[PDB]
């Protein structure tokens, strides 16, 4: 029968035996090992959350959704069948995580394996797979009436889309706005992002400003160009648009802090230079390392944050290197902050221009005199791209609104109707720079390359350039 | 005497000075029980019932805990009791000169009942201040503890409404080594102060929504630095971000909550009455004289017994004199409302000032709307309500006024650009929401006023309405950038 | 019309049905606005401005979950939406019987003015229910959506006040008996009025609750007991039982019967009892009542709230003075002075007939202390406080019925040595507390003298302080020492 | 250096002195980023995931504010800022001594592993921290900050751990007898670590905490007891005190205690035990210890944690493949299968020898009931646990101090009597749960009526679904029905 979970979040969960039976498998439990937050724990002591707890909450809001939408509109034809296998989506859909979660697809892999294209989604629908064979759920999936060719499909299409007219081959056009709950392709808002706001807000000791059961109150399905979507009510739109602020304050205080980025790039440095030492054994007996476990999903259910604490109680003399760098971690010995800047006005940087940047930090010249000169090797250039989700465009643009005086007619809702205290740009990019050398005369050298460079490239004065540079900021009239 | 403790629910314990307890209990303190903190917000946010009373204590608090941090990370500044007895006694007095239903009495009331007259709820602050001293023997319990009043009440008064008044250092209370004591409870550089900290916490604790700004963290990053000869409250720069986003919660609960367009109509609707009722209800103040709602504001004692009360008093009266305002009252407790017709905005660079109000429901009736209407409605029908969403200094960014120090020189005072901070901020500071309700309730006057409202949208290049295809499918194709 | 969402910060967004906006929406509900959840106590605790409005929509929404939830899981309990309404309905008005001050009103008012007269706040909330309904045509509304006036507005005000007098209910059968238990329990006690009230009391005094309402809805079933169908718990709750009533008696001890609180709730009905006689608010036929007689007719009543506090203090009527002296003395702070704290040993505790002649007691009491100031019984405060589980001297875990996860439809008993040895061995007692109205340095040391003297004259406990306040006195007791 | 802010979503923002901050950077504190709090808890409260370095940061903070209270309040006490760090220090660094699952590893593996030793996390902590300051130099960094290394060393593991062994300390003398009080209380368990993990576990877990440890700090005073400086409570308090301990033993059944969360633990231990031969874990000077030797040096026992859980999990070694094949089948949830719980009845209790002969005891006993299969001692689990208020027997408020409002310095007793008649009688009692390790249908609905036939045969309490579980068992005692 159904299974009762307290959750602090959103309290008492009930799980249908379906759902347990997905759960208590080592591909689902895997999570329990898998920080949210990643680095993030080392400075916000509270973020000791895991994937795991973060997966029942969203397969748990996915319910919610669904089960509202067909309270509300019977007229949609909801079946049990759809419900489950929205709570099974939302249950799953961050299967696909690696140690420390956005870090290892984030930074990790793409260094160890740039020619690969690789993302948790994909993983997601891999270790899905992988879980469902291995564990016989098939059969209690037709016990409980899902018909597995279809469902399995659906299901795999709401964690990454059209495994490619309708694309999917899950469920029909009539059943659209089932595949807006759990990831929403279109414009972003899916139960996933309720949770982890709400979860991260909880455990990160700072508070969150949205409101979903509100959300979830509020929202209908419409026809939208002859598919049925799900819309918001119109005065809605301010808390959406509030929603994505909430986000970036999340990104700009915790997921991109400075110092846990920095964090996350030296864990990242240890797994490479641990990567070819590393063995784990997957289907066969097989081994394989950090960098090609996500191949095999037999290995891939044994690599979790655990590799961090291998590596640091390693002995092996090959993992020397690697393990020195994890314990400079525990020192808090950690590359120093210099600054941050910004492109202005069009300019933006390219994911293959990262490399030589670095190069460029330390072939600046100061107009002042240096004890040091610093190399190429003692920079660390971090560039994040922070935007709505959706690159330069609006999120809000792509939702669809209803009005109370007729409920069953979607329309369009423009940033101007809303407000002109709203942004007028939605992508930016930040730039941070951190020096290796931690001595007081190197640091000194590191802040006169790093405001000069700033200059140099037209890059937006850093906010404390006149203390960090005084001779240096006044030769750019500009600032 | 000696220290109080209080429970409060935002706050927690809350240490009271005995002297501040003494302030605390009198009627002129008291009186802030009796009236509620957001006014008609109540009569859709049920948790609402809160007072100014528990805020003024919430905001003593704060005004206390940011003097002391000063204090303890810079003995340098020579921080006095006497300086934290003074800032607390501001904190907590500087509410005291609201009226009824709070921001409805100065914004909406006082204007129309008394246009010839001046008045705002801070001027009333330092009315009932000096009232509550000079009634209760305050100034000869203050030189036991060690204030000197003709200084020290001088600054607390300018605390609250600015200098009394030309000059760098316009205060008296205080000189300008000490200036910094004068951003904690009504800063009027950019507004960042004890007093908004405490009612976001307050008003979400009790509203039901969260509140995204940390003040404890605010205070923990403060510090005091030399600027243009004063010394200054400076925040760290990092905490830029936060500060743009404490002036984001504050449009958010603007929107959400003090400008809600039903809140706003009972607003409106007991100011009628009040407006009704306004000759017949009577105050009695100094020497037994009596005044009305609208001229008790001239006598403290008499203002001292003005509050939600009177909302009650002719709710529950039968005089036949109140009947008309009494009967609008009843039309809110039966939820018969004026009807909310819609919300547009001027585009661009268009405001519109305070001296247009009146002119506005004519306006509104003049639109000819090319449809066939059952019924025609007139000027007095409407009811125009403009609202004014700001970061609190008009068009200006109040974090061009702020003062940060960096961690590399803490004693250096610097600034930060907007350009310096994101690109995803706010290009304007200012903008104004037009909402416009209708005194007829039928459904064919309500379809009219849709009619005639759209086409005054259309006619003055006002933004579409968000249902203005739905209310008023006609109107709308004539504008070709709505559709 | 539609049904309204409602944001509450307790429980966040709350439905309300047509029907049930349609009874809100009067003069007799909007009534509840000015009225006080914990009266007085918001003079000791700030966060304390709630009303009993608020407090009434989340036991209407409280109650609406709980029916739900049952059936949901039972659907052969043949809940139907008429069923459900009418649960609402009765949680929306089980407190429009309250007064002024609420628990004010009918534990300390209404008592002193009309001792003759016997009213609750429970009878009044039906008196108020029938004059709401009659005055606004809501039984036609009620039929509207399916509910039949008749026999449902006998089941609301059955839910409310119990049988109107085998089965002794009109408004539902046995078959519903369980239905009885969500709204006012007689039986034990556990129903969502505790529920919203411990949440909503919680979140504004700034202390902290330690029920979990939702977990108890998400483990209850119902199940027959002795012929009746009842709410029962799942087994392994019943500790969380035992911790509610703990929780209440907490709420009780820190806040509700808060030694201030009770005295700023004894000088209010003082200020009342003072005034009663000169204000006038007219009911029915234009006809004028006290506050003490617009309990007769729900017009008046309608029109009485916390209201007449201030319309007594800021009268200007002669007649008036007195009462209003008695609420300046409020504001001022210059209020009666606790002297102390003190339980009886014995059992049997002390009837509400004798509380009369308590204050006359204190003041014969010949403390051996040297003593400048004889104080007279008029001096002396007594207030006496029962404190239980609920059921006098019942433990109310004994009236609750269980079922285990091996048999969810088949109800068990739970005794109290099957739970824990570290529970309550009685579950009512008596707190007295003494004041005096001298204030002055020398009255109260008397004060303390002569009630630490009656409290070893009468065999009752050491008060805490008593050593200190009475250090004369306390060494002549054996016991104490 | 300067001081540090970390946001704690308990206590906010903390501030950290350098010399603190030194402290938690190095791999013997950081090593607690890698321990649970609530071990097995986790599996069961998925919001448990918090470890113990968060929550010494917590008692860190929180002896901090005491300390720094009764400075404030009291400056005739002398509390130096040399005293105030001490105290910090040792708050922070109490929780030093905890293994891979918290009170798992001294509560269940380590009695097991290692009977003949006595090992408590409080003198692992002190080992830790001793290996802690040689190893990171930290003894200069103390007397930068004006710390008397030591004294102040001596002071800080007396704080934890008691006496090192008429004044029996030796850091501090009998005038600043009160500051060992504040992080491990031997007097009657009111300190700084109750406080944190209330709250932090409360959150985490999702249940409510009833104890205010900022108010109970605001009315913190010293005063003169029996010729010692102690710390004192105002009295009105006391019930505030008598609530703490019942928070505490809600939050053990609730949390700690949980019979699954215990099963889970007890599996982890039996794991555990089965790797003991081959896991190996490096120490001092390349040297190789066991899960049950790292605790004899500090090197090894820095990188034994939670990790060893999955290292086992991971494990290809055939010699690993019976403690991996537990582990696999807590991720499967084939746990063993609770089958009740029960206590022995008025005086009895269960001596720590009995425990292993339990099991064979339930597979003795003969129910006269047709069963499938039979069952043998080792198919059986018995968990026995301790439940009190800290003190066994004893009630930890007769031995608090009060002090009253009317003489601030005047310590007094407040005996249980002076409070309420609704306390707990008993302050000691014993659970019993049974588990068997054979989970299909057959097998469970044996061990069924064993069990409930064992609490028959030895008089312990009926269990609470007995009557569903064993009908035909439970008949024949007569005091059960
Ligand atoms: N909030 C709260 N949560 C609890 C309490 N006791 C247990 N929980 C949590 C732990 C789990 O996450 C969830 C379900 O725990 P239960 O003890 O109800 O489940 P369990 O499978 O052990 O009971 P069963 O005997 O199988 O029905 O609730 C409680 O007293 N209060
Ligand atoms: N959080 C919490 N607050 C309480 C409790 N008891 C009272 N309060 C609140 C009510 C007040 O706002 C504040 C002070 O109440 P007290 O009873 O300590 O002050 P009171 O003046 O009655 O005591 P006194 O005998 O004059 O020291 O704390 C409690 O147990 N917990
Ligand atoms: N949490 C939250 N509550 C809100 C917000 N806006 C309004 N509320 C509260 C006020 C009310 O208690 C409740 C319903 O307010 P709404 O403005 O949604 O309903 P109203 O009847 O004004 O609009 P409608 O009739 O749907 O046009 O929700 C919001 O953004 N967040
Ligand atoms: N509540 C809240 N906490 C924050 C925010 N930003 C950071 N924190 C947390 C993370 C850490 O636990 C703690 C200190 O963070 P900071 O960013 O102030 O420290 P950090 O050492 O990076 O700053 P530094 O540049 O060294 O002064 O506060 C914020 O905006 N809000």
């Amino acid at each position: 029968t159904m299974k009762v979970i307290n959750d602090p979040i959103h309290g008492h969960i009930e799980l249908h035996p379906l759902l347990v039976r997905i759960i208590d498998t080592p591909q689902f439990q895997r999570l329990r090992y898998i920080k949210q937050l990643g680095g993030g724990y080392y400075v916000f002591p509270g973020a000791s959350h895991n994937r795991f707890e973060h997966s029942l909450g969203v397969g748990y809001l996915a319910g919610c959704l669904v089960h509202a939408l067909g309270e509300k509109q019977p007229e949609l034809q909801i079946s049990e069948r759809d419900v489950l296998c929205v709570q099974i989506a939302g249950l799953c859909r961050n299967l696909g995580h690696g140690p420390f979660s956005h870090m290892f697809d984030g930074r990790f892999i793409p260094l160890a394996r740039p020619e690969v294209k690789w993302t948790h989604e994909q993983g997601s629908v891999m270790m899905f797979e992988h879980l469902i064979n291995s564990n016989g759920i098939k059969p209690v999936m037709e016990q409980y009436g899902l018909i597995p060719e279809e469902d399995i499909c659906f299901i795999k299409e709401q964690i990454v889309g059209p495994l490619e007219l309708w694309p999917y081959k899950g469920r029909p056009e009539n059943k659209s706005f089932l595949y807006e709950i759990v990831s929403n392709k279109r414009n972003g808002i899916d139960v996933d992002k309720w949770d982890y706001f709400a979860r991260d807000c909880h455990h990160l000791g700072i508070q969150n400003n949205f409101d979903y059961k509100r959300f979830i109150k509020f929202a209908r399905v419409c026809e939208v160009d002859n598919e049925l979507r799900i819309c918001a009510r119109d005065k809605e739109v301010g808390n959406l648009y509030d929603m994505f602020h909430t986000r970036n304050s999340l990104h700009r205080r915790a997921y991109q802090h400075k110092v846990g980025n920095i964090i996350d790039t030296m864990i990242t440095d240890a797994f490479l230079k641990a990567d070819d030492y590393i063995e784990i054994t997957g289907a066969g007996g097989k081994k394989y390392r950090i960098s090609t476990a996500i191949d095999d999903m037999e290995a891939y259910t044994k690599l979790t944050d655990n590799i961090f604490l291998e590596i640091l109680y390693s002995t092996d003399p090959k993992l020397k290197d690697a393990r020195e760098i994890l314990k400079q971690i525990e020192y808090r010995n950690l590359f120093k902050y210099v600054g941050e800047t910004q492109p202005t006005g069009q300019i933006k940087i390219k994911r293959e221009d990262y490399e030589s940047l670095p190069k460029e930090v330390a072939s600046a010249k100061p107009k002042v005199l240096l004890d040091v000169k610093l190399k190429a090797e003692d920079f660390i250039v971090d560039v994040i791209n922070m935007d709505y989700g959706m690159q330069e465009k609006n999120p809000i643009d792509h939702v669809s609104f209803y009005c109370k005086t007729a409920p069953n007619r979607a329309i369009r809702i423009t940033k101007n109707q809303v407000s002109q205290l709203l942004p007028e740009k939605f992508a930016e990019q930040l730039i941070r720079v951190y020096c290796k050398k931690v001595d007081r005369k190197s640091l000194y050298a590191a802040r006169q390359y790093f405001v000069q460079w700033c200059a140099d490239r037209n890059f937006t004065k850093p906010q404390d350039g006149d203390v960090i540079a005084p001779l240096i900021t006044p030769q750019k009239k500009e600032w």
